[PDB]
């Protein structure tokens, strides 16, 4: 029996309670030969039957339809959602265990494939990073914070930088190039900003959600089965005398059972007429292609046929709930006689029984400290702007240099955030654009004089030189911290979900570059001081030095460390400057030169003044206003000395940076739009 296109269609369309684009799954059925349906999962322990038959019973469609079906076997996800007390060692061995149950419990695995999120994140770490990156850097803090009921989390201002498993998340389907989502009607939400996803990076093919239903819990109350309630399902380890004893008590409303509107977050809600024991039948026992219940002689065709012998009491409860107890037995006991018989099985079984040794609530929760540095070492991150001022620029210079005089055998390290800078969205969002300015600003800034004991370093080098460990420590510090916390940082607002992964990243490549001391400009703000509160007050703060070179208007007009002859020209031609005046931006610009360089010299010529020169800032004040000191005589100094001082810089922009400087000006050609 070769299916032709519509048997397939039907087929496949069947597993799914809703199919977000009938249209798009009908085209994927005609034109394409593997699909891949993908679905995944935090091996979180004792595997319910939802999991166990019902999953197995959809696979085996899609697989059926002409589908390959890959798992995620989310290993990360589930320790990123606490799941198993934070061990992550041998969630492997439970990962292990839901697998082997699969084959006992009848998936067809031909075409069925296991990939684990540990293995293959770490070997694509600059693949699949960057796009997590990405997504979160196009997306809004509050649509991320609503992608909270995927984890079975509520939105409630409580949640733990869990703002990253979505972008994770809604990065596999990617990743893994799933042409269908085939998993539970809770993730809705995350499968939804991947169509969004599409629209923006311009893939043209959304990927299809194909969201199958959530099984009712077997009490009155619960519309999913719960964990701190074994009796709300059957779980694939139960003896028959518990799958007697707990379907017996389930509650069983004479209703006929019709389909509940779909909700947007797809999670589900409780009916007191929702009959989870005719739920267990529609999709343990009917959903399987050539089943169908027998009570007392009768044989019931469709599911359909069942319910209203039911509802019309021609079948008694008690018969109904026989039928289902005999019924689900028969579903488990093949699982069962495996684990029983196969040596290596029931070790991995056992295996999971001394896990399941006393429990969490809580002795359990398991996360990371760190270690504390042999000696100093300060580190300080290069602002990502297209245009530095060169106030900052001498800031940061200073810094340096008392930090290593006051700590003589330490260290100090400028990092250029590649990464974290287009997480945030800083400039023009793009990574080419971006890097270029980091590594133009920054070779400037040496040419400006910064010392050559500074280590210069990129956030790709420190990670993709130490991938894992990074990516590790990012994900605990994140468990730690509430996202509300985070958030603070940014003066309790962010702009995009990029900016709290940036956060996060700064206070990981802190500890792995072994810090003691984070040194802060201005365009820093309070992000660097995460780093401090996450070390238990442990590293120092320290602020750079600035406001000393203003603005040039009276109360772009302000000195950027790339600017070249035509700019340093012409800026300093608008600056203010009034006759007779002592107080100006021309002044403050003059007396910080003359601090710098331990006495200013006018060059005039005789008669027309004369030359002078001035040591001290009060002797200058004097001779602007009540003095013979014109505008132009002290103007002339100023722009000779500001470029003579950046000469060597200058240089590198039309010879080694050009290169570079080029597509810097594209970028600012964006930003004008
Ligand atoms: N969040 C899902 C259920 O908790 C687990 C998961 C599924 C698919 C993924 O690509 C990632 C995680």
């Amino acid at each position: 029996h070769h299916m032709n296109t519509d048997e397939r269609y039907k087929l496949l369309r069947s597993v799914g309670e809703e199919c977000i684009q009938e249209s798009e799954l009908r085209n994927l059925i005609e034109k394409k030969p593997l699909i891949r349906c993908y679905d995944g999962f935090e091996p979180s322990g004792r595997m319910h039957i939802a999991q166990g038959i019902f999953k197995a019973v959809n696979v085996n469609k899609c697989t059926a339809a002409g589908c390959e079906f890959v798992f995620w076997v989310a290993d990360w996800f589930a320790l990123m959602n606490d799941k198993v007390g934070g061990e992550l060692e041998k969630i492997r061995i439970v990962g292990r265990y839901l697998i082997e149950v699969w084959k006992a419990a009848g998936m067809d695995m031909d075409k069925v494939l296991f990939l684990w999120s540990s293995e293959e994140i770490t070997s694509h770490a600059d693949t699949y990073w960057r796009m997590v990156l990405d997504i979160g850097r196009q997306n809004t803090i509050a649509r991320i914070k609503k992608c909270c009921t995927i984890m079975g989390k509520t939105e409630g201002t409580l949640t733990a930088a869990q703002v990253l498993y979505p972008l994770m998340q809604c990065c596999d389907i990617f990743f893994l190039k799933a042409d269908i989502c085939q998993l539970g009607l809770d993730q809705r939400k995350v499968n939804m900003l991947a169509r969004e996803y599409c629209d923006l990076i311009g893939r043209k093919l959304k990927p299809v959600i194909l969201s199958h239903h959530m099984l009712a819990g077997l009490k009155q109350g619960q519309a999913k089965m719960s964990k701190s309630d074994p009796d709300s399902a059957i779980f694939m380890e139960d003896t028959e005398e518990d799958v007697a004893r707990k379907i017996r008590q389930a509650y069983c409303p004479r209703v006929k059972q019709s389909a509940s509107a779909i909700t947007d977050d797809g999670a589900p809600v409780a009916t007191d007429d929702r009959n989870p024991v005719l739920d267990y039948f529609q999709c343990v026992v009917y959903a399987r292609p050539g089943a169908a219940a027998t009570i007392d002689g009768t044989t019931y065709a469709t599911y359909e046929d069942l319910e209203q012998a039911f509802v019309s009491d021609e079948v008694s409860e008690d018969a109904l709930k026989s039928c289902l107890i005999d019924e689900v037995n028969a579903l488990l006991e093949p699982v069962r006689q495996h684990f029983a018989s196969n040596e290596e099985a029931h070790e991995l079984l056992e295996a999971v029984k001394s896990y399941r040794k006393d429990g969490a609530t809580l002795p359990l929760a398991e996360t990371a400290l760190p270690a504390a540095p042999a000696k100093p070492h300060a580190c300080m991150w290069m602002p990502a702007l297209l245009k530095v001022p060169l106030d900052v620029a001498e800031g940061m210079i200073k810094v340096t240099k008392d930090f290593i005089a006051a700590h003589p055998e330490g260290t100090v390290t400028l990092v250029l955030p590649d990464w974290s800078a287009v997480a945030s969205d800083e400039i023009t969002g793009v990574e080419k654009d971006i890097s270029a300015a980091l590594q133009v600003n920054c070779a400037l800034l040496k040419a400006y004089g910064l010392p050559s004991s500074v280590k210069i370093v990129t956030e790709n080098e420190v990670i993709l030189g130490n991938c894992d460990d990074f990516w590790v420590s990012v994900i605990g510090i994140a468990r730690k911290n509430l996202l509300s916390h985070v958030e603070e940082l940014y003066g309790g607002e962010v702009r995009n979900a990029g900016q709290v992964i940036a956060a996060l990243m700064r206070v990981a490549t802190a500890l792995m570059l072994s810090v003691s001391h984070v040194i802060s400009t201005s365009l820093d703000g309070h992000i660097n001081a995460f780093a401090r509160e996450y070390t238990k007050e442990r590293i120092d703060c320290v602020q750079t030095l600035e406001g000393r070179i203003p603005a040039l208007h009276r109360p772009d007009d302000v000195l950027y460390l790339d600017d070249n002859d035509m700019d340093i020209r012409r800026k300093i031609k608008k600056a203010y400057s009034a006759p007779n005046e002592e107080a100006n931006p021309v002044i403050s610009v003059a007396q910080h030169l003359l601090a710098q360089h331990g006495a200013l010299s006018i060059e005039r010529g005789e008669a027309n003044g004369g030359n002078v020169s001035y040591n001290t800032p009060e002797a200058l004040v004097a001779d602007c206003g009540s003095g013979a000191l014109h505008p132009a005589d002290l103007k002339a100094a100023v722009l000779q000395l500001l470029l003579d001082r950046s000469a060597q810089a200058r240089a590198l922009l039309n010879g080694e940076l050009k290169k570079n400087m080029t597509v810097l000006r594209n970028a600012e050609k964006k930003m004008a739009k």
